[PDB]
DNA sequence: TCGAATCGCCGC
RNA sequence: GCGGCGAU
DNA sequence: CGAATCGCCGC
RNA sequence: GCGGCGAU
């Protein structure tokens, strides 16, 4: 309900306690030891009110329930209320003559149902007429209403095409609305029996909620019942108050949570060194302490604490050192345009259908909401600390070992966020770094799937527009129409810079190469697979090299084939329709033209675990569907069927051009499936082998632990939101994208220590596999990215170190299972050090 | 004052609401009853020992030792300390002992003085004593190199006075010399004393607020109350002991405040590590290691009761020279502690003679040795063992019977003889076994013999069988051990022949006394050292005595297995030729010169020196695997424990690392030796977190050696209880004991376990691998390689008789 | 019978 | 958890 | 200066 | 920590 401030003593502390003060003085003096322990102060004062304008919203909609304050003490009231239901119906059930009229209606909701709806209806009340009337009332509505909609949900199989869509629509009305809609038509149809609701009139209702409001005194008593005025017919009232325990344990709680939940903000001096688990970035003893690893259990951050990772360590530290600043003359750009558009580069001027068109209108209103609000915070904390000298982020690492800085504005974020910002320490540019400035203006400006020389060519063609962009980048908007418009402009900013200046010109811009696939390449390498290697650009080749393109050649080259050859169609029965044959299918596909945007998100997804299935609702959603609302796909008769045999052509396609890759994601998911099962004698039934999690260790040094865990139990109610075992599937799922993203966070770090110990790089932009720096120092960060990759997988066999890891655990049915090491190929990775567009 | 604990906590220790059906549907109500009884009152008793204890420390003002009094000190003592120096500065700033010692002997003398005259002069002619006492014995300490002699014997003096008395005599032989300075120590005037106390008194005042404050009286009451409920007198189990699925909560089954630990750890962080680590097949022998029965033999406690209470040890003394006067004062104390053991150990063993079983749970050290938990156990002295036997009992058989006469004979001590003889002496004294086992009392025989307590309980079983012949049912449990388990492992695994035969690891024809066969080579250098030698030459002036004159000396006096004998035991606890010399003084030369003999070495030390390197040198060709081993781990140890800085910069390459290593059972073990950085050790009163250096390299020897032969007892109960039936094991970290059926088994399957293990595995490889990435650039050149691999077969092992393991 | 990457921000 | 945004 | 572990008792 | 005893 109220609140103390956590502010006034607590976030005072900040400032005020003498080892954070001294350890920060001592290495950057007391003044901007003043500045960074006051900014941190107001990165906790600014998280803390964040939460009170969320829980004053909730508590005004009744959402208190929702909110994660009073999460614990349902938890523990929930099993009492549910007891004494089951217990009430079974003495109810005792007692001869007329059954109480609330006894019928609670019967069709679930007892746990029932409990919580009690529970959240009561407090939302309670906490937003305290009479035990009006909130027996409003339980009892929202008891029908589950239990009217609820009929549909459990049928099932048709509600899973309905869940959906009832998902998509925000607040209670709307989601009514559509249950009303969905109820009538499957009536219609006859599914629900062809029993039409029939309401419950409002004294019903009522005598509903006050059992329910009984029920919850005798056994969880966090209510309690008042008469006021008794023996007065005129005004004999009986009201309901909360325990002032069980209010006073949820204020407890939300103050203890405001202080625990900062705004991260940019540091103004550079971020503490990491020297362990714990206390890394901000300077400041906190409330809440930045972890290395951001784990989901404790112990899986405290497996890190023994562990020697030396390698680790100094990349982070390096990456955090690197001193950024705003570049103000994008900011000066920005700050305009914003006032005049939502997205300033959304619309420059140049020169059941019906039903899903709906659906995008409504979701284009959310997503420009959503987009403006994120663009609204960036510009804010660009021009908080535009005029500063240097500003510092710090970094961590998510469980699988890729780097992330901390605070919400950083370098890692979106066009206009990485336009904004700019690093401080630059130095002269040369010819080598006027070279790379062009090549990075590039491919700002989308010139990508070309060679370098012609790179240069689009650059110095477009040279006076890009001049006059500089120039006057408010009157010509040809910037702001690049593929990464924000970028391309600060990339004219510096172009003209040098042209004025010359090659003596003093370049800071961050200069980001990135890897085509980062995780095909990594799994070519593993397994030496040339093809895979040259489609993925690891190998020299005469051209930049489009997967997508790669896998729609080998798709248009089965559909021509298919459109000459192929199965006719057949009639086939289904519970007759006309299965159209690959010939048909093919001539559609002609029809429409197919071309590496048919083919992008299917390799994209590859490395996430998707296959031949997940294509399909891929090929339906990407391509066929838009092109039947626009007016094509008439070829596309049955949607459907082109999509299935597309996505089959596109598996055959990928797998053929990257067999590493698919070899690779079966062995691991292989490993994590067998690991995950309990192995139990079918006869006497005892579990001879527990459910065993994953585990390897990068060869940066960095170890990783992979057990999802699924709960024992949940609840879900249709209007109102619901409220540990090693998880099998997830564990299959997860294991390969997430061991090649540890390979690539590996291959990051070894490149920031490789990049500052052999050549001198000290700045650093970096997103995962993008690896940014000054002009000055791009040609050997190019050197660097490039080093690592072919030492690591010369010096290491990660598939066979990460078999060498499970291997003792496996149970000895389990062996005969286990499939071999994918084959090596016969790839060089020397050839990496001379591949131009590897990037990485 | 110390709240009873007892009362609201030792009823959470009884968890009378954990279902005791879950131990009364298995084993019954009583047992489960009396199980939760004796957990309760393990714990109570346990808080009786500390409350006595901390009373008499009370009397004595020793409160300060005490743990409960120590966390309130280490918190006043830099405030304390920091405002010493102020008033130093403000004393310095205007013209007008250690600082941290003054700060403690403050504390102390001031906390003694209330814990047993409360006026303010008399505390502080107490405080200001302790100072000028530790200024002028201080002085000794900082001279050094002769306080180093001196210090050992202040260690051994016990008692506030007796510690004065020997650095009164020590400061007049330092003075009687000169050695302090000539200069006696100035005796503080007695106002003056007591003016430094008040001033060091007014300093804790403005410092702490202790000065006694209640606070600080409750602190040490509450924090003794938590002490005395988590210090527990662990009882046998009479139900079969919880068995363990995870770190904590295995052996006894009720809920504590001291949950049992699976690895016993100074830190919880290493015992928090063995949680993640799935190793199967350890849980397993722990398991049904605390699966087995026993029970009080009964017939050896009636004669254990009666000749206890008429003899301080039952068979220390039976009827058939200043440092000696020293020694016969420690007689006394031994005397003493050896009847609190044995009071207790047969209060225990009578308390259960009536159960028709007892169990004892388990649990293991960091190396993963596995030690039984409760105080009275069958890990204890020769009494101890012989009032425990196993419940379990199998008809001894034709092969038992055999054993059996085996384990009789390695009592009485001839274990240095081939099996057939072993048999031959036991019916040559069949006629005194019997009268033995027909009358202990009358006939004293028994006690005679090495280990008495476990060759009566033969005694008696021996006597069993040949009342009910071979169908007698025989539970005593048959011991076995294996005569150098770290130079059996050693040798093993760089396949050493040689020195397989020096432990009879080879099949021989005789039983190998390893002290003997040093012996020998150290009398074959002796004999040509007399004939080529070093001349004796002179270098006040002293002769060095020549080689051959040192040879001389010693071949009068000769050299038997008994005088290297120390030397190779002391070998794989890493004891070297430096530390060979002090013992082969004081276990050969010293009695010598008391006996009159000696009389030949002119210099003990030299004699202790020249053979000192005789024996290291004999020691060095006859087990070249165990020396060269050890060297190798203990060569990588001190390159991890190590610091690499660049040599300009300082700036440190690769940080102290800890050694780590995986049993081939897969037990982990981490050896982290951390060593604090300050500690203050004052001369008359009490002494009050990096990688220790020397402490990794003394440890990482002996400390692998033992967790190999732990992993090995593991590996043999599992593979004795699933290949064979065994289900009874007596188990002393290398000794393997079963009843006498299952014996010739468990004598089968601690070979084949032991050979299996070092054909699969080379250990110290692995152990390679795993700080193969710690070690730095520059270490790789330093790293000696690994010793070579032997000519020894392992198909040898099974064969051999003697080796025993 | 079922199902068909990680990290953050905002909203509910 | 659901809805949307963005990063790879 | 610097020459094994685990218990119990005592200080 | 130091001293004594025991197990290996």
């Amino acid at each position: 309900m109220n609140t103390i401030n956590i502010a006034k003593n607590d976030f005072s502390d900040i400032e005020l306690a003498a080892i954070p003060f001294n350890t920060l003085a001592d290495h950057y003096g007391e003044r901007l030891a003043r500045e960074q322990l006051a900014l941190e102060h107001e990165s906790y004062e600014m998280g803390e009110a964040r939460f009170r304008k969320m829980f004053e919203r909730q508590l005004k909609a009744g959402e208190v329930a929702d909110n994660a304050a009073a999460k614990p003490l349902i938890t523990t009231l929930l099993p009492k209320m549910i007891a004494r239901i089951n217990d009430w119906f079974e003495e109810v059930k005792a007692k001869r003559g007329k059954r109480p009229t609330a006894f019928q209606f609670l019967q069709e909701i679930k007892p746990e149902a029932v409990a919580y709806i009690t529970i959240k209806t009561t407090l939302a009340c309670l906490t937003s007429n305290t009479t035990v009337q009006a909130v027996a009332s409003a339980i009892g509505r929202a008891i029908e209403d589950e239990a009217r909609f609820g009929r549909i949900r459990d049928a099932k199989h048709f509600k899973k095409n309905v869940e959906e869509q009832l998902n998509k629509r925000v607040g209670h009305v709307y989601k009514k609305a559509f249950m009303q809609v969905v109820e009538a038509d499957m009536l219609s149809k006859g599914l629900l029996g062809g029993e039409a609701w029939s309401s419950w009139h409002k004294e019903d209702s009522i005598h509903v909620g006050v059992r329910c409001i009984e029920m919850l005194i005798e056994s969880t008593g966090m209510v309690s019942l008042h008469r006021q005025n008794a023996g007065v017919v005129g005004q004999d009232s009986e009201t309901i108050e909360l325990a002032p325990e069980y209010a006073e344990a949820i204020a407890t709680r939300a103050g203890a949570l405001a202080g625990i939940s900062p705004m991260f903000q940019p540091c103004v001096v550079p971020p503490k060194p990491w020297t362990g688990i714990t206390g890394g970035g901000y300077w400041a003893n906190g409330r809440r302490p930045l972890a290395l690893v951001r784990t989901h259990s404790k112990k899986a951050l405290m497996r890190y604490e023994d562990v020697y990772m030396p390698e680790v360590y100094k990349a982070i530290n390096i990456a955090q050192n690197t001193a950024w600043k705003i570049n103000k003359k994008v900011l000066a750009v920005a700050n305009v345009i914003t006032k005049w558009k939502h997205c300033p580069v959304e619309d420059i001027p140049a020169i059941t259908a019906w039903k899903r068109a709906a659906a995008a209108v409504y979701r284009k209103d959310k997503a420009r909401k959503s987009r403006r609000i994120s663009l609204e915070f960036m510009l804010e904390q660009a021009n908080k600390f535009a005029n500063h000298k240097a500003i510092w982020f710090p970094y961590n690492m998510d469980w699988r070992g890729r780097v992330y800085a901390v605070s919400m504005f950083n370098p890692q974020g979106n066009d206009m966020t990485k336009g904004l910002l700019t690093l401080a320490k630059g130095k002269p540019i040369g010819k080598e770094g006027y070279y790379w400035l062009k090549i990075h203006g590039a491919n700002c400006a989308g010139v990508d799937k070309v060679p370098f020389p012609e790179r240069i060519k689009f650059i110095e063609e477009n040279h006076e527009n890009i001049m006059a962009c500089a120039k006057s980048p408010l009157e010509n908007t040809w910037w702001a129409e690049q593929d990464s418009p924000f970028c391309f402009l600060a990339f004219c900013f510096e172009y003209a810079g040098v042209q004025h200046h010359g090659l003596s010109y003093n370049c800071s811009l961050p200069l980001a190469f990135d890897g085509s696939c980062s995780g095909i390449q990594h799994f070519s390498a593993m397994l030496r697979d040339e093809v895979g290697g040259r489609a993925v650009n690891l190998l020299p080749s005469e051209t930049v090299q489009d997967i997508y393109g790669i896998v729609a050649k080998k798709v248009n080259e089965i559909l021509q084939a298919d459109a000459i050859n192929g199965t006719d169609n057949e009639v086939v029965t289904v519970t007759e329709k006309v299965k159209l044959g690959t010939k048909a299918l093919a001539g559609q596909w002609l029809a429409y033209g197919v071309t590496r945007s048919v083919t992008k998100r299917s390799v994209m997804t590859l490395a996430y675990g998707s296959k031949e299935f997940g294509f399909r609702q891929q090929v339906l959603e990407d391509t066929i569907q838009p092109a039947i609302d626009s007016g094509k796909g008439l070829m596309f008769t049955q949607p459907n069927q082109a999509a299935g045999y597309m996505a089959k052509l596109i598996w055959e396609s990928v797998s053929v051009t990257v067999v590493a890759a698919v070899e690779a994601m079966n062995w691991l998911k292989s490993a994590a499936k067998l690991l995950a099962a309990e192995v139990k004698d079918k006869k006497t039934g005892e579990i001879l082998r527990k459910r065993c999690a994953v585990h390897w260790v990068t060869p940066d040094g960095f170890p990783v632990w992979q057990e999802y865990k699924k709960p024992i139990q949940t609840r879900l109610n249709l209007m109102f939101l619901g409220q540990s075992e090693i998880d099998a599937h997830k564990q299959e799922s997860g294991i390969a994208p997430n061991f090649v993203h540890s390979q690539d966070g590996s291959h990051l770090r070894k490149t920031v220590v490789w990049a500052h110990e052999k050549y001198g790089i000290e700045s650093f932009a970096l997103i995962h596999d993008s690896f940014g720096t000054i002009p000055a120092d791009a040609a050997n960060l190019f050197k660097a990215v490039r080093e690592t990759m072919v030492d690591t997988y010369e010096s290491c066999d990660v598939l066979a170190d990460f078999y060498d890891q499970f291997a003792d655990q496996l149970h000895e049915s389990q062996l005969d299972k286990m499939p071999a090491l994918p084959a090596k190929g016969n790839l060089n990775l020397r050839d990496i050090l001379e591949s131009d567009f590897a990037f990485a």
